[PDB]
């Protein structure tokens, strides 16, 4: 290809009344056991198997980033 691009969202499954569910839940826990996933599986009508993917993608979403704001972190006190 000639011109092409990093990170792209092209389409979406979840819907954003799901999503903000899902968020919630993850902001506390990246890993919501069976007694997480389960009453969350109602709280967004959703199968106990969709989001364990919904949370595993959020993984390598946050591990990525979290290293971002490392990364700029800056030791000396930025003042002026």
């Amino acid at each position: 290809g000639s011109s092409g691009s990093s990170g792209q969202r092209n389409r979406t499954s979840f819907t954003q009344e799901q999503i903000e569910a899902l968020e919630k839940e993850f902001e506390r826990t990246h890993y919501p056991d069976v007694f997480a996933r389960e009453r969350l599986a109602a709280k967004i009508d959703l199968p106990e198997a969709r989001i364990q993917v919904w949370f595993s993608n959020r993984r390598a979403k946050w591990r990525r980033e979290e290293k971002l704001r490392n990364q700029r972190r800056q030791s000396g006190p930025s003042s002026g």
